[PDB]
């Protein structure tokens, strides 16, 4: 059952046309023996979004090793730029991860370290509106508090009478799920062995 | 003969003036030893396609170890972002390639594999019109039976007078080739020993 | 206290209502053990620039190896091309650092060697006017007697009643800071034994 | 004697006011070492270009070991994509300069089988014009008779009384050098050792 037409028309939300919401907080969990950072992001009912990309900046206070102290200094999360995975073909709502990796700035947080940390993670979509011919700048933002350890997001995309339907109601909406209480550094030293 | 003038007018379409269409049909088939999965795309006839570039999706929904299922879940198919090749300079048709190699999502997918597959490429086609100072998106999709194993694509360009010209009754025509039925992972396996 | 509020708002400036200044001076310095070359670059108070980047050359005439001069020649000095931390999210002044590698044409230039070179960097801002809807480019230059050896940028920017301010008076003010007079080449091969 | 002033005003073109030409020939010859093919692009008097970059594409019919024939076959040719120095900064003609390495479709290429092959250069600039707010795509071709082996551009850029001037009757003069007849590969199998 096709999810894009061999005309390029979607079978996404019947009867529709052809403000962007972020998923309220993040989550971190396990997908394939990784450990992810996962923010949603939904699409516009009511048009395309061309050239669609996100990123995301870590906002966080440091000081470097001779003293020099850098308040909110920002530094780029990385979410697919290199295989181009950024690059978002958004006509449902997308879970945009983050794999916590040795280049991650979530590398060495654990999930008691987690509440501990003073950070923020600022998460930006840019595109052109299929309509409009104009480009747009969404943005959002998770604070400590916001980033749920251990869950994973509901699933919102069913099937129905050849278009795919989406519950908004549960954009939101996140459940709990097994999941390691080590720092993926430590994850890998352990697995490591 | 020159494709290209040194003014930068193109010898293509003997009288043009400077809707695009995919090729409904995607092949698999050798090239200089590696296995390509190729569609095609076509040229607007009557204007030029600033700052053109093409990316693919593949939908196929899939459960982590963990047992998440994520629906339509999206992957991007490598076609040319490394070394810029996916820039495109569309003057006339172009067999777009991807290689499939330990990377690809087809890495592991036989002849015989294919058609049990549930899977759905998109492509993406996105520039600025020539004439028109706006930007475009033209999109398509291909399921798995609509991927011709063991296929290459009719040429469909000629020289005629000092003018290159293109048979369009040939764009989605493509003709049966001599083809391993292995995976590309299997004649790695095979090749190397 | 949050840099950016859950609509995507930002906490600066209080009373905002969302032409754009260089340093006159660049730094050099050590961050984390590495050397860096050290700008900055300020926000526009009253609108946000989609798209933003920096990136930088270094006008400097060379010879080759084989007699050819090459007059005000270009390289591109790095400064986040590769993590994606040239992609800028201003929304107040950021410092932008090179840090003075192997690639760097800074590599072998000490403390000493500084005044004597003729060299100059030209830095350059591109991004949408969030507003205008327009592409801008901001441009500036910092030639040998403007790179402050040894120096660090002032902090500009205060949290005062859930508002993020930043004093403009201190924009260009830098300040003095233990840092050793070797290049970075000599450096690297010091510590390294 | 600055290339720019502080304030992103270029003194270039004594009594500017802020059709784009490339050089009718490419050169080849050895830059610090490196074989390299060459070509000149001018910058336009009356504007700057935002944005601005090159690629160029090497057409050129060929075989592959399956006996697939694709005519005009396009590959890109590497100038400055890795390092981002294909991001130009034009303000006056620059010498763009592909490295012939083991990468390139030139590796190959001798002096004497130069004229034997049956190939073509596409160049391709484009940027966004300063004061027009458009998207501009410049093209231009060079075909085997147009690349003169063992030549350099002669420089156009002289200072005069605080602004940089530009004798644009030299922008496609070239002068011969001494430089080897031997391909990239040859070199290198040569040096090596
Ligand atoms: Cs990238
Ligand atoms: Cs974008
Ligand atoms: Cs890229
Ligand atoms: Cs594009
Ligand atoms: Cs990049
Ligand atoms: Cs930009
Ligand atoms: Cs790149
Ligand atoms: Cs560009
Ligand atoms: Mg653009």
């Amino acid at each position: 059952q096709r999810y894009v037409r061999k005309d390029g028309k979607c079978n996404v939300h019947h009867g529709n046309v052809r403000t962007l919401v972020f998923s309220t907080h993040a989550v971190i969990s396990m997908r394939d023996g990784k450990l992810c950072l996962m923010f949603r992001v939904g699409d516009l009912r009511n048009s395309h979004i061309v050239e669609a990309s996100i990123r995301a900046k870590l906002i966080k206070s440091k000081q470097t090793s001779e003293g020099e102290f850098i308040p909110l200094n920002q530094t780029d999360i990385n979410v697919g730029y290199y295989t181009g995975d950024d690059r978002l073909f958004l006509v449902s709502p997308l879970i945009i991860s983050h794999e916590i990796n040795q280049q991650s700035p979530f590398w060495e947080i654990s999930k008691a370290q987690l509440p501990k940390e003073e950070l923020e993670i600022v998460v930006i979509l840019e595109g052109m509106v299929e309509a409009t011919g104009m480009t747009c700048q969404a943005r959002s933002s998770y604070i400590t508090s916001e980033i749920l350890w251990g869950y994973r997001f509901t699933p919102v995309l069913t099937l129905e009478d050849g278009f795919y339907e989406v519950d908004y109601n549960s954009f939101h909406e996140t459940y709990e799920t097994s999941t390691p209480s080590l720092s993926a550094k430590e994850l890998a030293e352990l697995a490591n062995r």
